[PDB]
């Protein structure tokens, strides 16, 4: 039963995301390259997928890693220590494809003699959903803004809804992504 709702941590604020949605980095729709990172590398940032998770908690884990990175950067003199991260709640539709399922389909076709995802990561990927090319702003319901002052340790959480959100009865695609 594919999720009707997924979540995405992003550093981009709602003035950007609620107007533009999320857009992928390039036109490379190779699922294995997205999941392993080949299509996310500097000099190689061309994936056609926008990642989301059906687990809000997992997006909070992502946010909290980035928060700690900002705290550590300030301690080292490479940042202000003022971190802002955002968790977006997104309506999934047939343009959203399960990562684990898409991986298994990729392997069934091309094998794994070379590119192989470890079991621990693949288990996380059961909750990862890949939106092809973009997530329109009409799919984005609301945002949670998390501010953290690295120097004082103080945090706030604030909520805003997206006026452009369009309600529809959709859920993620039940099938793997195929190129
Ligand atoms: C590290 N950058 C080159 C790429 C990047 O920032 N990716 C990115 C950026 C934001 C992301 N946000 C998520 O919620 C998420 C959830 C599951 C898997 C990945 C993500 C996610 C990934």
């Amino acid at each position: 039963d594919p999720p009707a709702t997924v979540y995405r941590y992003d550093s981009r604020p709602p003035e950007d995301v609620f107007q533009n949605g999320f857009t992928a980095w390039g036109n490379n729709d190779n699922v294995l390259e997205h999941l392993t990172g080949r299509s996310s590398q500097v000099g190689s940032s061309n994936s056609a997928f926008v990642s989301t998770s059906s687990s809000r908690r997992y997006t909070e884990v992502y946010l909290e890693h980035r928060m700690q990175e900002a705290v550590e950067a300030e301690r080292a003199g490479r940042g202000t220590g003022h971190f802002i991260g955002y968790i977006y709640e997104v309506r999934a539709d047939n343009n959203f494809y399960g990562a684990a399922s898409s991986y298994f389909e990729y392997v069934d076709t091309y094998g794994d003699n070379a590119g192989r995802i470890l079991a621990g990561a693949l288990a996380t990927y059961q909750s990862e959903y890949l939106a092809h090319r973009r997530i329109p702003p009409e799919n984005i319901r609301r945002v949670t803004r998390v501010y953290h002052n690295g120097i004082t340790g103080e945090t706030t959480t604030t909520e805003y809804s997206n006026a452009r959100y369009v309600s529809q009865q959709t859920r993620a695609n039940p099938n793997p992504y195929t190129s």
